[PDB]
This record gives structure tokens, sequence and C-alpha cells, in this order.
């Protein structure tokens, strides 16, 4: 399964998104699929303000956890942001833009990490 | 349009993939679309071991040209490997998995 250190990072990220009332907050164990990243963290906002508040909360809480800033990515015209912390990767998106079948297609065979 | 520092990185990464006999090597300018990444370099290997060697070639010359180490990722079965250099992302894939349709609906308007 996923390394304990990676799960702890995921816990911090998911707790930050939950603190800003994100929807779809799930930690995916991708340790059996990928060679580097162990946890994928999904989160969604109902508006773009919230999406960005979730993004900033995750970064601020990850900094407090002692980690270096994520390598970031997003679409200039899109409403998503990708945060790469290596052991984990965080993906935050406006719920209206999400493709949920595509998510399940990609990670449907991966265990959910009950992180609470 | 795409960065000088990125084009000269894509040049190196694509040439390296060329030196180790990759197929369907493409440099895609995504600078118009993305915030951070400026270019993608996609390539195919005929098999998992060729994908492995292609990655080696790319990483070897990128280090030689004094570039930052890649943030790597890969499928555990070696079907694909990705190297993130920030300014460019290199995507090497087993030709059987290369979906050119999905590429088109997504980086089709980008110069290639
Ligand atoms: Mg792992
Ligand atoms: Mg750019
Ligand atoms: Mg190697």
């Amino acid at each position: 399964t996923a390394n304990r250190e990676a799960i702890d990072m995921a816990r911090v990220a998911a707790g930050a998104a939950a603190a800003k009332l994100a929807d779809d907050v799930v930690v995916i164990d991708v340790s059996g699929q990928l060679v580097i990243t162990d946890c994928f963290v999904i989160a969604s906002g109902s508006n773009e303000r919230q999406v960005n508040a979730i993004v900033d909360e995750v970064e601020e809480k990850m900094r407090q956890a002692g980690y270096r800033p994520a390598r970031r990515e997003g679409a200039r015209e899109g409403r998503w942001t990708l945060l790469d912390y290596r052991d984990i990767v965080v993906h935050i998106q406006h719920q209206d833009d999400r493709n949920f079948a595509a998510l399940d297609r990609l990670w449907g065979d991966c265990p959910v990490v009950p992180v609470d």
C-alpha cells in the first residue's frame, strides 16, 4: 500500500480542503499503479472563489507541516489547480468542470485511504 | 509564445529521444494553455524496455546540458514514463497505449 509518510501528507491536504468546505474530498492510494506518487487527493469547490480558497489552505497547511511548496499547474482558461508534492499530488477543481467518469476510469481500482 | 528556455529544453529532450531511436517524436507548445509548463515532448517506444532506454537518453542529456533533474513518474508496468522539468514535460509511452485522438481533442489547437 501507500507509505505512512505519504498518507500523513494526504491527511493534512484533505483536512485543509475540508476546512474550506470542499466537496469530493477523497484520498486515493495509487501506490500500486505509480512508481513515485503514493496518494492522490481530490477536492472540489462549488465556485471559483472556493476552489482558490481550498488551494491556498492546502498550501498553507502543507507549509506548516514542514513541506516545500508544491510544483503547481493549472489551465489559464480553466478552473483547476494541480499541486505536486511528489509523494502526494493534490487536484482541486470547480465541480462543474469535473469529469467524474474519467476520474473513476483512472482510479477506480485504487483503494480509498480512510483518513477522516 | 513558448519560452526560449523551454524550446531549448524541448530541443534537447526531443533530440535525446531521437538519438535513442524513439518513434513519433512530437514537440507541443502548450504555453498558450497552461500556467507553468510551456512545452510537451511526447514519444513512443516499441516496448517497455525501449521506453526505459529512451528515458535514460533524455535524462542523460538533460543532466549534461546543466538542467534541473526531472520530477519523474511512471506506470509500474513500464507502459509510460513522465519527466517533469517544469518548463517542459516529457511523456514517453508504449506505442500500443498512445492515444492520438485524445491528444487531438486536447492539444489540437496548440502548435505542434
Ligand atoms: Mg510508491
Ligand atoms: Mg508559460
Ligand atoms: Mg533509467
